[PDB]
């Protein structure tokens, strides 16, 4: 039994809510919050910019040290860093950015990173400004993630569309 509230159950292990992931993280303080990162961990906009802003830029400072040491992530890859004031850990996951020309088949690989963690608060990878079909992303999520995932969808109209079209 945990502290997530108001989530709609989609499957045995996937739950969904129309919510700002930052506000959910502040309220729940989960073990793992997922960031929709890019390979450079440059947290400018979207989920990443919003999470980083809520950490007072500490996420960016930590991320720059990570990249200076290790180089960039792969599309489809991830790294575990601090969750700062928002969570114990942040799992930075790189879904493909279709607007940048990245391979949509890598979305499944991106979601596979979630399976290394028992419970996650996460956004809908590759949706919105990353340019992929969000209905497809939700289907890949449900068909790939086996651990317990609480999805926070920011856009209200999108949430309603995802629920109403879910198979
Ligand atoms: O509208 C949506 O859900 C899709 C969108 N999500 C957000 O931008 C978002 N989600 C939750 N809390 C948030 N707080 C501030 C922004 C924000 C998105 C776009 C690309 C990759 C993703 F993984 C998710």
């Amino acid at each position: 039994v945990n502290s997530f509230s108001g989530y709609l159950k989609l499957t045995d292990n996937v739950y969904i809510k129309n919510a700002d992931i930052v506000e959910e993280a502040k309220k729940v303080k989960p073990t793992v919050v997922v960031n929709a990162a890019n390979v450079y961990l440059k947290h400018g906009g979207g989920v990443a910019g919003a999470l980083n802003k809520a950490t007072n830029n500490a996420m960016q400072v930590e991320s720059d040290d990570y990249i200076a040491t290790n180089g960039p992530l792969k599309v489809g890859g991830s790294c575990v860093l601090s969750g700062h004031n928002l969570a114990k850990h942040c799992l930075h996951v790189v879904g493909p950015n279709v607007n940048k020309g990245e391979d949509i088949q890598l979305l499944k690989s991106a979601y596979e990173n979630f399976n290394q963690h028992e419970v996650l608060l996460a956004p809908l990878l590759s949706a919105g400004i990353f340019g992929a079909d969000p209905i497809h992303s939700l289907r890949v999520c449900v068909d790939t993630v086996r651990t317990n995932v609480y999805l926070a969808v920011f856009d209200k109209n999108l949430y309603d569309k995802l629920v109403s079209s879910f198979l």
